[PDB]
């Protein structure tokens, strides 16, 4: 059907965290990078659409860091999201599919992904096509003392984008897709 999109999750995963050889909070690694170009994809009528990521665990406070991945050459305030685990949160950029547009640090209730534009103009969407899509950017934090050895983090759900439109009857199907941190191990060498 014309506005059959349905959502796809986006992922990161733990496991390409390197081991941590070792001040608080302070960035102890950055995970691989990923993108998925079809998180919201499958409707037969090509549409403008955008992404409002809304992070969903405990934000336990900011850290200021710049992503060696991704193009920023400018430091930016991020969201320090708690994992569950003691002294472990992590911080989250989200930005376009294309290489081209801008990391979005994580640093406010909800914010618009994708085009960054509509952050000030709630009239602006990506040009019209069918499907939509993401870069997922995660590093890990230290926010307290890390014993030494091996620590398994839980798959969490860091949050979700929300598919808006300026077609009303997309925009009105308030479709979800979750943005997921894989679990894993990492590593502590101290
Ligand atoms: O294939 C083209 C398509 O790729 C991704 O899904 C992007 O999110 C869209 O804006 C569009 O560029
Ligand atoms: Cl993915
Ligand atoms: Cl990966
Ligand atoms: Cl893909
Ligand atoms: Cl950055
Ligand atoms: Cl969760
Ligand atoms: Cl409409």
């Amino acid at each position: 059907g014309a506005n059959d999109y349905v959502p796809s999750p986006i992922t990161i995963n733990t496991s390409t965290l390197p081991v941590v050889v070792i001040t608080y909070p302070r960035v102890i690694g950055e995970l691989t990078g990923t993108s998925n170009q079809y998180i919201f994809n499958g409707g037969s009528l090509i549409a403008l659409m955008r992404g409002k990521f809304t992070p969903t665990l405990p934000k336990i406070g900011k850290i200021t860091y710049n992503f060696r991945q991704g193009n920023n050459t400018q430091s930016s305030d991020f969201d320090i999201f708690d994992t569950g685990v003691p002294g472990l949160g992590i911080i989250i950029g989200m930005a376009g599919y294309w290489p081209a547009t801008p990391l979005v640090p994580i640093n406010s209730s909800s914010i618009y992904i994708d085009p960054v534009a509509a952050n000030t103009n709630p009239n602006a969407y990506n040009g019209a096509t069918g499907s939509f899509g993401a870069r997922l950017y995660v590093a890990f934090v230290a926010t307290g003392r890390l014993p030494n050895g091996y620590v398994t983090i839980p798959t969490k759900q860091l949050g979700h984008i929300l598919l808006e439109s300026n077609r009303a009857s997309l925009n009105n199907k308030r479709l979800t897709a979750p943005v997921m941190l894989n679990g894993g191990r990492i590593q502590v060498q101290s």
